[PDB]
């Protein structure tokens, strides 16, 4: 459906979760993925604009005039991969899949990625089980 906006347009309600459902298709068929992330031996394909509008540090590598040409990116071999994997999928669908299991490491890889919604999130869910 659609709406009367703000500023007098139609607006499409699902416009921008369609576009994101789309892209993360396109992701799991491997279709105009231009990246590979490797973390801890483990490879993850993506698109370069995904990753810019959801992350600081991929903001700043894809902007750079030498290292907006390379291909493959590894990140810190310390960075934990299931962290990453859902950080991705994050990026991808707008569902960040927290467990108390896994929150330190999300916590550290969205720190890394210069992700800070998902960092604060990250701390006032920690700071609650205190
Ligand atoms: N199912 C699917 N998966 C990925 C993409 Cl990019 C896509 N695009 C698209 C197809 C038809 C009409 C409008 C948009 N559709």
């Amino acid at each position: 459906l659609y709406f009367q906006g703000a500023d007098s347009c139609i607006q499409f309600t699902r416009h921008a979760s369609d576009v994101l459902l789309n892209l993360n298709r396109l992701r799991s068929r491997d279709i105009l993925t231009d990246v590979v992330i490797v973390v801890s031996r483990e490879q993850f394909r993506a698109h370069k604009t995904v990753l810019m509008a959801c992350s600081g540090l991929f903001y700043s590598i894809f902007t750079d005039q030498l290292k907006c040409n390379l291909s493959v990116i590894n990140l810190d071999p310390e960075i934990n991969p299931e962290g990453f994997c859902i950080l991705l999928d994050f990026m991808y669908t707008s569902r960040l899949n927290l467990r108390e299991g896994n929150i330190m490491a999300v916590m550290a890889t969205a720190m890394y990625l210069q992700m800070e919604h998902v960092v604060d999130t990250c701390r006032k869910f920690i700071k609650a089980s205190e």
